[PDB]
């Protein structure tokens, strides 16, 4: 509805495409995961960075890519190496971190122009 939320929504749209299974989609809470509420203190996910866009909470590009980076470190230090979350996240931090990388936003910085 503004400019940085299409943004955003686009980036969020690109990287959900990823993941299939919804492994993403929403919070992971104890009921489904024990001990994560333990493990880890600032869970992310994409349903809750889709509400964040939705309320116009990231000033900037660098902030929506922290909250993606978190989602994935938690994955990766709750979760064995050997599992589908473990994976999917590795695999899905490298490709949001080339769709979103330094060298593509100054590209766009200057198609803004
Ligand atoms: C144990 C566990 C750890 C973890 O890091 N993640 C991301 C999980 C994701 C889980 N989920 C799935 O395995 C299948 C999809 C499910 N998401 C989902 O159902 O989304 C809809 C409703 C859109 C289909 C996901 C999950 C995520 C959060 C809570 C419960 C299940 C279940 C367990 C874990």
């Amino acid at each position: 509805s503004t400019p940085i939320q299409q943004l955003l929504e686009h980036f969020l749209r690109q990287l959900q495409r990823k993941d299939p299974h919804g492994f993403f989609a929403f919070p992971v809470t104890d009921a489904i995961a024990p001990g994560y509420s333990m493990i880890i203190k600032h869970p992310m996910d994409f349903g809750t960075m889709k509400d964040k866009i939705v309320a116009n909470e990231y000033k900037s590009v660098t902030e929506f890519k922290a909250d993606f980076k978190l989602m994935c470190d938690n994955a990766m230090t709750y979760n064995r190496p050997d599992t589908v979350y473990y994976k999917l996240a590795k695999k899905i931090l490298h490709a949001g971190f080339k769709m979103m990388s330094k060298e593509r936003l100054l590209a766009l910085k200057r198609s803004m122009s």
